[PDB]
This record gives C-alpha cells, structure tokens and sequence, in this order.
DNA sequence: GCCTGGCGACAGCCCACATGGCATTCCACTTATCACTGGCTTCGTCCGCG
C-alpha cells in the first residue's frame, strides 16, 4: 500500500486510541495490468484512467449496477457473467453490486454510495415465463438503460461546450442532477410500459423518452442566460446536438 | 293585522333604396467592452510584532 497506518490499541483491545498514518514508499511504480473491478477510460495522448465515481450519478438510485444489462466493461465482470466462462443457470440469478467514492484525487471528499441491481428487474421477467415477451422485456431494459446513458453523456458535454463557450464547469452539475432525478421515473415508466411523456407503452426501444428529459434538464438550467442574443447562439448550437 | 286590489279619459296603420370604387414605390447601421475570490491536507519556516 501506499498508506501506512499503524493503530495504538486500547488496554482491552476493545477501541483504539491513537493512529498512525504515514507513507511506506517515496518511490511509486506502476502497477502492472489494469484493475479487473474499475471500468477505465483512454483520453487523448493515450492515457488510460479509472472512470472517477460521479456523485450525481448516484442521486438515481443503483444506477451502475444495470451495467450488467449492457462498449467499455469491467474485465472481471466480462470474464465470468458471460456466456463463454462455465456455469449453466448461475448467471441467470447473479446480481451486480457497486462501491463507489467521488472525492478529488487529492484530499477533498464529497459523496459514497452503494449500489446492487433491482431485484424487480429480472424477476419481472420471469413473473411471464415465456421466451418472447420475456426476451423483449429483458430488450427494453437493456435499450432503456443504454439510451439514459448516452443521452447522459451527450448532456454532461452539452453542458461543459456550452459554458465554456458562453464565457469564452457549474451548469454541468445542476445539468447532471435534474437530468437524473427526471430520467428516473420515465425509466421505471418505460420497464414498466406504463405511460411517459417521449414513450409509448409497446414501443420497440426507448422512443426517445429519454432525449426529452435531457433537454428538459438542460433548458431548466440553461433558462436563465439564454437572454442575450451572443450566449442563446452558443446555447442553442449545444442544446442541438441533444435533439439525436 | 295582513293581504290584496285599485288608482277619468291618453289612438290606430303603413312604410324603410339601389351601385360603384378601395394606390403605388422605396429604405432597415455601425463599435467597443465581457472581473476577481474561496471554501484540500500538516507542518515548517520566516517575518513581523511585542
């Protein structure tokens, strides 16, 4: 490790008083292989980095554990959930579960969240037990989840464009926020078949029920300044490329 | 006491429009400007003040 810490116990054994942390290496070295566990991300010159946790991806409830449903994935997960690995039915009722820490690299700390898939996802799956509704339960699901997503992705440099254009970032974060605090019941809307505004109950995939809470999201937050003419133009070249 | 009815006489009828028209040119700007600050860690050293 690259911490050290040493506990000075109590008498009993039953606390400890005082701690010691400290490094054990001036020295650092790469650690060879990526991580099975953390989904990593290459960035221009080349650089591969962990995917830094996202506290507002943490306001809806258990989303990276519908990262089973699913380009990028975890090693770990893609060598023993799939079909090539060997079990026969356990990968029928495995479960993911997530531990995520959004903090800066540095000493700042923000949120921590806990994370296992829905139980009602699957097992709304087989109340049916039939191969196609079944199947296309499960394709809505995995269609629902992948639309949210990249519609997420879309928003948050929708939002990063857009204010460092403006000015010539903060919108990102309340961008983020509403984006998933809306896009949480149309999901369980569109699983459910139940009726939300950008769906119809019995569509073959999401049916844009999605990009409409992003540019609702958006333009709640982007409301105020798209006033002057100069910053409405930038405004609207971004908000643009949410239409899909 | 409450409810209802009454208080000279006070006019009637007929009549009501057709037709026509309703504009057109031109002209619509430039320039310059567009903030800062911070919300990490511990410790050590230096500088200032008493």
């Amino acid at each position: 490790f690259r911490h050290a810490v040493l506990l000075h116990p109590s008498p009993d054994g039953s606390h400890v008083v005082d701690a010691w942390v400290t490094w054990a290496w001036r020295e650092r070295n790469i650690s060879p292989e990526l991580d099975p566990y953390l989904i990593y991300q290459t960035s221009k010159e080349g650089r591969v980095y962990p995917r830094p946790a996202e506290a507002e991806r943490a306001i809806w409830r258990d989303l990276d554990a519908l990262l089973h449903y699913g380009n990028y994935r975890p090693t770990i997960l893609d060598n023993c959930t799939p079909l090539a690995q060997v079990p026969q039915e356990v990968l029928d009722s495995l479960r993911l579960r997530a531990f995520g820490f959004d903090q800066d690299g540095q000493a700042r700390d923000k949120q921590w969240f806990t994370a296992t898939t829905p139980a009602v996802l699957r097992w709304l799956a087989d109340r049916e037990t039939d191969d196609n509704e079944n199947a296309r339960i499960v394709r809505r699901i995995t269609l629902a989840r992948k639309a949210a997503e990249a519609l997420g992705r879309r928003l948050e440099k929708a939002c990063k464009e857009a204010w460092k254009e403006s000015n010539s970032g903060p919108w990102v974060q309340h961008g983020m926020s509403r984006y998933w605090a809306k896009a949480e019941p149309v999901f369980w809307n569109i699983v459910y078949d139940r009726p939300a505004q950008g769906y119809t109950p019995g569509m073959a995939g999401p049916g844009n029920a999605f990009n409409l809470v992003a540019l609702a999201a958006y333009d709640e937050v982007t409301g105020p300044y798209c006033e002057r003419p100069r910053v409405a133009k930038v405004v609207e070249r971004h908000r643009s490329t949410l239409f899909s």
